[PDB]
């Protein structure tokens, strides 16, 4: 089928999954109000586009956490990628070594640490974590990273335990709801890669990761499917963004769709967005290729939207380009 | 039928009940706008968690008036149980002590006073009562709660008529327009229980019943059945507690739904919270065992909605987990 | 039909007239957006109910520039009213001296001034004008209005030329586009009745009104007839009551469909309120009876909804009862 | 069939065209974010109109740039009329020269600047050119709008690059996206004709097009076809209309529909605005006539808007006839 933006991939693939696996990924939290406004808040903020710049050379590059990308958008940690595709994670890092992008590998991947980083040997890759009961795990899961060429860890710090969308109880086994700062204490003792804390949405929580030596916040409602009623990712990263006081790089996810809410995350001072979601659809469409495609039109629909604002490059995307209402 | 949430509860009962006693318990006042808002307004407050607060061993218990309960989720009183299923009032007793929380006893119960004591003599048992145009009935119930252990009295005070969804005919025999804050000072006077104004929406009336020696306020419009076009109950909820300046325990009752509605409702100063339809349409699946799977759903969305915004306790729950946006 | 409420006299209208002339009384102007907000604006409206007050002995009485009348809702207006009922405007003021309420007689009468007169000599009774181009007919209907015991003059000011929903060619020979104060000067010479100015919707005009010597404001958008996207009368009525500082009674018209609404046009400083639309609709469902039965259900929705809110009299109806929001 | 209004004109063009080329027309850029906005914001804007000011001789004349005009409703330019209609843009420009309002000439034109001044001798006609990496043919185009008596040029500056609603490969090749301020001194330095910069959308990018010389800014999104999630046009006129100081003369487009569209752009300080889609749907009904036919209804529409607002000539439409809510 002919699929020129992210919501064709979706409607995509909700024709070819079965029901549950398309509803299993597509799914948020109890009512979903968060689910909802996740792409409602970023409609709410209108761009101011400065005419008459010269955007002959548009120059998406960027980095991460000190590592050059191609663009300023990144694929998130989504669990279970072989259910959408039979390549799974690794057609997933294929894609991302192709765009010159990073990935964030899952905890609960279909494919293993090394696999991956054997599949995507140049891909810039990270690896998501979390602090399990079964410490011993995690320390092996960060240094398996650490060996494997991974150039940072994301801790995700928003499930103590599931939200309510046997099979939870297995995770629950895991998933420890004991975690403390005491905990990322440990964590940051464990490793020098550089640390990033995943899933923050309050300005205070963002200072402390800063105070604890971490090296990064990714502004995240682990894609509405955590606690419901909480607030659009957009809406809340003006505040942390303000908190921490340029000491670390603010990401976020949850949301983005489209090139224009890329250029709204980084006019409200975000370093880079993640796509969870779509990357999942990219993969039910046809595997590598899929993710590719998903991954090139979020490119041009950017460099669009920064050649349209008056932007050469992400170094002049400034504040003045946006405000809500 | 499967039924995860209170919302499933109610459709479960509109298939079962005949259409007039459903439209008996769902209605509201006229064109039914405090009604829809009741539910719209929780939805409106945004919740801002704390992560990484060690949630692991997360108490839900509270107390109401000075008496213990497993959780600030309490059955509000809804007038006739036997519609919804032949054990009414004595199911909902039950289910009440099964569970550990309170049951206000509604002046229109298809129960006796003594009836119910005997039926959950272990419970934690109120009597809402109306001030009838005959006193001595009124006193008579009060005298009757004393001796069968009752803890306390709710007076409502926002029905001097029936609101406009023979029967109000024989209604408006029994209830007084006439009532005033002399016939609060007669009530105040003739018990020793904790006595609490429900169907307060001022500050100014909050500060009287305080004046009057009454022990708490329950911030309610009456499941929105009186005068519509009144606000949503978790709105005017703030300017009560501001104005009781913490004298008495503020509660709050119309459109709790979710666990998450419990929790906004703690943040913005409630003690507890109560419940009327969501009781009623447990009756209608299944009595006592549907009142107690209904009581057991909202105390384990509560659980999750308090571990999610890191709050191991009731007692941390503070005002900065909500923002009106 | 079973008919308890205004909305079921106009489900009932279009159910039994003819398309066009249903569709003649309801329609505004252009794109109707003013039609919708004099209703919507009401709901944003929000009521703040007194408690406690002793609402035994509701009295709704009130008067109208200086003449008594049963309560603070009038007949307001409508054109051509055989058009609905064969007895119109005979049907109507008949109810009106059942009630005990005044009716404003329309310009475009399908009865004479005098025969109103002659059905309704006891009725209080006011006649709605215009500045025509022929001063001398003006002049004949003041004349007649004043001989046949009329008690006042509402002159229409905000239809220079007809509102777009060869009649208006007709009616376009009559109505003057070039009416200023000067003419208002003229017609506060020409007869010591009170004169109301009906249809202004600005704080500017309202005391230009008082400072010409006219004795009363009808806050009027002519029921979304004539200019489309201008606010709805409840919201201008607080700019319009504070800026003539108590010199003159304000009214209010546009959006009446219920006692809240009442009491809200009241509490923001409204002496009275007029009603269009649903007294055609009266007419429509059985003449003289349904113009009844629609004024009595504004009646005792207004009784209970000033009851419900702790106000005995119209007297203690005070703007605490109402925010916006 | 029975057209009363811009609307009607819309919907019988989708009836007669085939899909593509309504959908070619209609469509704005994404998801038509900024399209819908461009009409719904409008509506926030409410109109207080004056009373009593004696508009019987309504005169809606005023100038464009020194050139005097029957009305401040405009033809803005559209590509490819021919697509329409077989008159195509020599039926715009006749219809224009029988209203007395001026055309505005599209750059992609499907008839030449020559045929259209001969079909139009008499109209007010202006140029809108685009800055092409060809800089010869741009020259071309001036000094034959120059020489055919064509009276100001519209250089459009928000297309560096198309938006995404072969032949784009084509546009590609003409349209330069390195234009900068720097071609903006070079145009100023061309041609002694009035310049208006149009596209513009921020109040900083309105004081630079001021410094460089040109005589006016036209506020327009592009009919919402470039940047989506820019404002509405309306709402950002205001900050314009300030930061321009008086210094030269503000135009609107996007989403004018209706006579009260143009009041509050020229309440909010615009000169006179110009109208894109409604023209395509007069030539899809009946090519000069359909032209002719649309533009009367918006000039007796706005007639009306003034006469019932009190506005006798435009001269007296000030910024207290409108308010944001
Ligand atoms: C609990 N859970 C998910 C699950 C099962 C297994 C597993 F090993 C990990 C997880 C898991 C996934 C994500 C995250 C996170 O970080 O978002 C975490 Cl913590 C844990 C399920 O219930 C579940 C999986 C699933 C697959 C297909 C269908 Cl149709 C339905 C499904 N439901
Ligand atoms: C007046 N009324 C309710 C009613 C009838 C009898 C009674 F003894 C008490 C009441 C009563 C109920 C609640 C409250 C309160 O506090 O909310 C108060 Cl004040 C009084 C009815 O009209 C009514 C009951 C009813 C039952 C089934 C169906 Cl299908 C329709 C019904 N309508
Ligand atoms: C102009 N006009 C109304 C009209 C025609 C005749 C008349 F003598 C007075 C008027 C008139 C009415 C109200 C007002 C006012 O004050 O609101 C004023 Cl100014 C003048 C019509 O077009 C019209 C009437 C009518 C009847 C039935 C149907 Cl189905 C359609 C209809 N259309
Ligand atoms: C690019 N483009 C439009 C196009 C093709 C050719 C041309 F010479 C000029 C243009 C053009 C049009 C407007 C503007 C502007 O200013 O808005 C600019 Cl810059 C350039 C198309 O894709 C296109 C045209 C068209 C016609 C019919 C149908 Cl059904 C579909 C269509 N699509
Ligand atoms: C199906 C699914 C699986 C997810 N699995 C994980 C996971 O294993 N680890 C994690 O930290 N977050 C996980 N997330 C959250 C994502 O990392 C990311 O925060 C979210 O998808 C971003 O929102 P978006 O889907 O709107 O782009 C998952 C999200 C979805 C939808
Ligand atoms: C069917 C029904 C019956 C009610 N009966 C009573 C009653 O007898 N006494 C009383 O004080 N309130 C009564 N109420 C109001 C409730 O105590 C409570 O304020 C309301 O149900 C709370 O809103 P909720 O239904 O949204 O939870 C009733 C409410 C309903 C829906
Ligand atoms: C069908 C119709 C006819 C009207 N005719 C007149 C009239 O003859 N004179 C006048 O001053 N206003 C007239 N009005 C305006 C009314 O007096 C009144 O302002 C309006 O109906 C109030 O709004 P409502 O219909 O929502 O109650 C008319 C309104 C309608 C709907
Ligand atoms: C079909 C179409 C073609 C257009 N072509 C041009 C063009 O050739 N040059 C240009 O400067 N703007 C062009 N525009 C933008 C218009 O000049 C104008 O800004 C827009 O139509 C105004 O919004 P409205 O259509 O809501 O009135 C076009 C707009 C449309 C809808």
């Amino acid at each position: 089928p002919r699929l020129i933006c992210i919501n064709d991939y979706e409607q995509h693939a909700k024709s070819v999954l079965p029901k549950s696996i398309y509803d299993y990924y597509r799914s948020g939290a109890n009512d979903e109000e968060t689910l909802a406004d996740n792409i409602a808040a970023f409609s709410r903020w209108k761009l101011y586009p400065r005419m008459l710049r010269n955007v002959a050379e548009t120059d998406l590059s960027t980095s991460v956490l000190g590592q050059r990308v191609s663009m300023p958008i990144c694929v998130g940690a989504t669990a279970m990628q072989r259910m959408a595709h039979v390549d799974g994670e690794l057609a997933t890092v294929r894609a991302c070594q192709s765009l010159g992008t990073g990935m964030m590998l899952s905890s609960w991947a279909t494919s293993s640490i090394e696999e991956v980083a054997e599949a995507g040997p140049e891909a810039l890759r990270w690896l998501q974590l979390y602090i399990y009961k079964d410490r011993e795990v995690t320390k092996k899961l960060v240094r398996q990273a650490e060996k494997m060429g991974y150039k940072a860890i994301f801790v995700t710090v928003d499930t103590p335990y599931l939200g309510n969308r046997g099979l939870a109880a297995y995770v629950a086994k895991a998933i420890d709801p004991s975690i403390s700062w005491e905990d990322i204490k440990w964590l940051r003792r464990l490793t020098s890669l550089p640390i990033v804390a995943k899933g923050i949405l309050r300005g205070d929580d963002a200072r402390e990761a800063v105070k604890h030596g971490l090296n990064g916040i990714l502004v995240s409602n682990h894609g509405a499917r955590q606690l419901d009623g909480v607030p659009a990712t957009i809406d809340v990263l003006p505040e942390i963004v303000e908190a921490v006081e340029g000491k670390v790089e603010v990401f976020l996810d949850g949301g983005v769709r489209k090139g224009t809410d890329v250029l709204k995350a980084l006019a409200l001072g975000a370093k880079a967005v993640f796509v969870g979601r779509p990357i999942v659809w990219g993969l039910a469409f046809q595997g590598e290729k899929g993710v590719q495609d998903v991954l090139e039109i979020l490119k041009e629909e950017f460099r669009l939207a920064m050649a349209l604002s008056g932007c050469q490059n992400v170094k002049v995307i400034d504040k003045t380009l946006v405000r809500k209402n």
